[PDB]
């Protein structure tokens, strides 16, 4: 809703002149396809000056996930995470996904990490297929995770194997945060 | 439904009186315990004289088809197939289990044999636990198979991989059944 | 429903004690493995007298349809058809099954013939297995309709292309059935 | 529901040991296959008395009521028809179709007669074939009702454009039914 | 279904008759119920005589389960339990609680084990309550099928953690299992 | 199910001429007006000999479990209870309800105690009538269970605050049963 | 449920031959029919000897509940009332309605009166119609009510205003029944 | 609505100009992404002035109220609370997360305190998980619960194990306001 | 709807610029939101012109009720209350909260009152909080119409216990309002 | 959602100044119809400079795909193809039909090849129509992923045959793309 | 969606400024109303400059189709016709119905005629005008798309009989299209 006084703006446009993104939902395609424009937007008016990315995310789709995690990288800013409420499943693999030592979490916000999920039906063929292609999506997710919290591979894997729930300390210990924020 | 003068019984009694079993639907765990009790019953009214299952049938699930089966193996009687109109997946499995020579359909019924259905939903793991069990099950089948049609389990595998429909000579060829039935 | 005098039946058990088999309702494997049971049961009390179906039918499952078909052609007993009120699809198929000479229907019933119906979904792969089969039946059905009516195949394809309603006579006229019963 | 002392009867058998036929449902192929089986019965247990067929119905089905209709003018005994609380469609052709002489109706029973109802759906070729086949069955209809009331078809096309409800001497007086039944 | 000539029994009720329990549905409140009032009825019949359980079964209720597990372990006679399809969750604890030496599967059976399954909705303290409520039952569980397998806790724990899915021999392997029965 | 020899029973009336009473589902007007019944007529039938009523119940209404309690306790024979799987809410009320020094629990079996559910619309006059109505109800059954196990209503009330699940053990302390029943 | 040892009953039924009515459910017009049509079968059987209803019910139809009032009055034999579990509403009305000196209820059995409940909808003088029919309906009971227990109409008025629970010995005090059965 | 007179804004939107943010609704991540937008967007007109958040919410999703109550933390703006109507749950913590001296409810303003409600469901393990986090997460809120009202984390406990509703002056008392407003 | 020539408003919007606020639906908190905001916006645009405020309202939550009164009671200016059409439940407990003097409704116009509508559904004691709650939130709304009517506690709660439905002139006379307003 | 500062424009408007167009969701006709559009639009601004197409697309319909991919050839600005995500099906297809040398996916972007999916119903001959219909356009598919991959039609038939998934690499080596993004 | 710089278009808004109108989705009154619209306004802008209509539609209403066929054969303007995609049913006609030798396809697009599509259900005589009217339908449909391609009416009638897929060279051969347009 709120609009703002300047040309009328909602209120993440505002914050979008601040090169502010605001992620507060479920990942999916459209959710995906608006941050990587925001991203986008943003190089184009200043390829200098990082982007502040607020996460607060159940996550979703991992496809989604990764079209966000790839602008991420590609883009030449900087892109600093900062997990407010709780950033879990593909929503903390974003967090992690921030620029070396700046990759934030207020006091109260909470981390979770697990294994992907999904689903397959059909001949014993395609479920063979859908497996395979869940499990190889398991460690394309594991590696990259590996190599941005200085964790082992197989930690990952033992830790992600049930719902994993990390206060923001313990983020900051697993090396899925760099710090965080103190009250300013 | 139609009542039979003797005491009162259904047509399906009647017959079974006759020592005949008919599998006229999709097998689940309701059908299969029936037809199990029948084959038990049967067998203790007379180990010696064999025992007639006529299969119209679609098939259904694969452990309750495996619970006929083994009845099946396990008793002395031998076990006369008579497959009519239709005996698709584990309808065509159970067609194939019948006592060796024994095992027939009319000229016009089909025969159509397929790879295990199956669902799996949750965690890459659960997914992968699933899809281990539905191609170990199917290996199963398979091997089976390759013993009571004489097949190669290659040859199996790569006729199962899609829906394959057989006429009567066809499935007697194939060594599905050893006699297609002519008209008396 | 009713209830007759003799130990009690209900009606259609009554009626199968003179011989008597009523299909009165749409063709699925449940009315199939009843009438197969009928035709077994009578078959089994005495080999040598003959038969006699009464058919109102829209149709509804070819293969189950079959299961009648073959039952009706392997018993050794003569197989009267009698076609009341309605024998559409495979309705009409299983009239002009009964034995030669032997095929009524009443001046009023109609008599119905059209190609089958089915249906297909997933890869083009699977509709072109769909599609086969479908085909594969249809030339099954006409060539048998072939051999009892002394149609022609071409004949039976063309006439069976779109809904082919036929009056007693022209059914007769067209081989179908043998004679219209005449007020007695 | 009730039984009755003689063996056990539900009300219905007990009616159909004194050859009374109750239809007080709408006609469907069931209902049809029913009566149809009762009035066979009957003729094999006496083929010289004639049986009652109660009349109460909104009709139904044509085809099956057809059934009806030819099963009736077939068998040897007279059939005569009663008609109580109403006769519609169906219904009242059913009515018509009782022994000449011998088809009744109660003061306060009501006859109506339209024209057929159905259906068409799909290509254009289709539903031509559809309007081609419920054309041809009104004038199956109203030729019969012709022979059997007296009336003239073109009359009968008038009189069954729309419903047309009639009293029990009306029935008479169109020559539906040949007395209306006094209180005795 | 199927009726029975002796008076008049169902198929399950004549093999009730030699002392033989069919098991072949998921385990409720009703399903217990009625096992462990065959059971009952068996031992006062013969308490000497063994009975024979047939299980197949994808599980159920712990609590029904257990009633029919206590039973077992109750009366006098001893209770053979023979598997022939699948026995999963609950259905393979009952198929342990067989008598010594006198637990069975037919060579095709499948055997799954796993741990129990539930819900809590509500307050923290609610959820609380029932989280150490299907703990402790896990517990009891695990206990049992240490005593009757020969099995460490501490293994089955491990072994139930995720669904594991055994052969007949791998459940005799297991000491879930005395004996493969071989065909006779 | 099960039919049995002797005329026909079903086997719950076959337990109930050995005096066995089956409670194994939820208590309702229905179940209540049953065991009521059969309590009633095993009086009648013998008011020396005790009567065995088994126990596997989640439980239910108050009201029909208090048509069932004030039966047991105003008949001259003694009830045994006897817990079978589990015993919850009104089902433990009626266990501790039996005879005293003769309720008993196998021992897997469980037992729930937990304050009374219900619910409130309207009014706020309508809903404080209500909630003295389910308050008073609890005094009720809190000071019958004091006067059953022995302890204080003070205890009761804090025991059955929440959902409280006992061992047969337990509950033998708690004093709702007398004694676990050991394996004969 | 539960059959009974003589031929075959219900358990309802062995206890109609001891002149004892269960009714344990809402009272409709089914209900209703079978209550009287089981009153007038005792009359006849024997005019002389009292009939035993137990009520167990939370009310329903006010007509139907006055078809069993009625019926109570006009019969010749005493009918004894008996209140087990609940008897609200219509319930505790027919609880009343019990043959002077013989209207029980057991020590924990509870009563409950209102006011009748209704619904109209229309036209404001078919709201006013509906409105002064269970005005005078509710004044009917009333008056019965004052003449059965004994209390004023005014009190009745105040009384039944909205729900009222009462106990048994509550229900003794205000006059509804006579006795509170003390365990025997 | 309504549309304000100045550029075109909606009421809400007037209102933030007056750095007011209007929280009357639910909370979830919606809500709260909205609620943060606002508090970073004052933040950054002007770091020095004082924003005032009116609360009228039954509460809602935890970690969406934490994204609301770190961002209020962090921020270095006060922001000021004002309790109107209801604030129940997670509504009550970010009426008691205001800046200290200036948290607010008018007169009639309730506040209802209580612990947190979630769910579980799938295997035990799953269900432990769950449960500790559900206690860690309620010991999170009592712990900050504690600090802002000065009670104990013991009296919290006690004091939110059920609903607990307390008038505006009661919130006062408690501290988790500071004044209840009087009108002016 | 329709739209307003000046910039673009709609027809509340132009009235509101007249600090004309209509309320014409159910109270709930989005309505409630809504009334406030502009309350709060007109008391800053003029802190010292009274504010018209038209009711045409069923009533709805009580708590976004209790935020529209406490804001017209905290604010500056004057709140004139308006009937039109109908005022319920809590639409008439605004319009009497309407400054003293300034409390008006047309001829036509009706207002009711009743007491506060609820619901409780779980535990005895969850539904005793409940009851406790809403008792204790209708003694608060009898308090201040008390105060604001002039009426005494006793007649408030005796007049609200039903559907208490008032012509203009009554609600005068009641002290609800005002003044009738005479047509101008 | 947001907005942009220049007039106001949506973050894709935005970006569609910079000749970039977003495809993030299924191809049906509406998305279709929008990027037929933009491309057109892009063309009639400036011919010459490229357009850039990120593909984040799980495909959908096979004809509104083919619009898209007749309008990239069709026009004179060369359009660069990016994946992003996931490119799957017809999506997958529109990746590989960017202009040569100019077709790209980021790291971690999926890409998947299978066989049209599709439906048939109703008669024989219009089940082969379908069929012949989806044969021929995987004909079509496969021919033009010929010619843009430089793989033969026998490989692509065979590679196609079932969900194929590829890495960005590997998308590379089989000619689908022509570089791999790496971070910029 | 996209919006474009200029005043604000959105981008078919902004193509109807070049006079291009996108017809992108089924055909129904609404389309048809806002294509005829499009037509008339660029003819009052226009007379002498032709139109670009680009066709993807499966089709839809006949009436709605003639409509928009009418209006382009009734303005002054020449309106060229482009199909992108599929051009099904009265797509492919309007297709067809673009000015001579400006009709065009895409490569790749997709055109299909078959016969009109209906439904009737009612009375025979219902049903026969229904018939009549979309026999009559088809008569005229043919009729304008032999003078439009030049094929006869008879091998139109043939050629529409079912599903009838041509390619964009096909329908080129067959008239319905001037030439196919070449890459640019």
């Amino acid at each position: 809703i709120p609009t703002v006084i300047e040309r009328a703006y909602d209120i993440y446009s505002r914050l979008l002149k601040d090169r502010i993104i605001m992620l507060g939902s479920q990942i999916d395609d459209n959710v995906a396809n608006s941050i990587v424009s925001q991203l986008l937007f943003l190089q184009a008016q200043d390829s200098e000056k990082d982007i502040y990315l607020y996460i607060n995310s159940p996550g979703g789709s991992v496809t989604a996930g990764f079209a966000i995690y790839d602008t991420i990288q590609h883009i030449k800013p900087d892109v600093q995470t900062i997990c407010i409420g709780m950033a879990a499943s593909m929503g903390s693999f974003l967090l992690a996904a921030g620029a070396k030592g700046k990759r934030f979490a207020l006091p109260n916000a909470e981390v979770m990490i697990h294994q992907p999920l999904g689903g397959a039906q059909g001949q014993a063929t395609e479920i063979e297929i859908a497996a395979n292609h869940i499990l190889k999506t398991r460690e394309k997710l594991n590696r990259i995770l590996s190599e941005r919290t200085g964790q082992s591979i197989e930690k990952i894997q033992k830790d992600t194997d049930r719902d994993n729930f990390l206060t923001a300390e313990e983020a900051k210990e697993y090396g899925l945060i760099d710090e965080v924020m103190v009250p300013e």
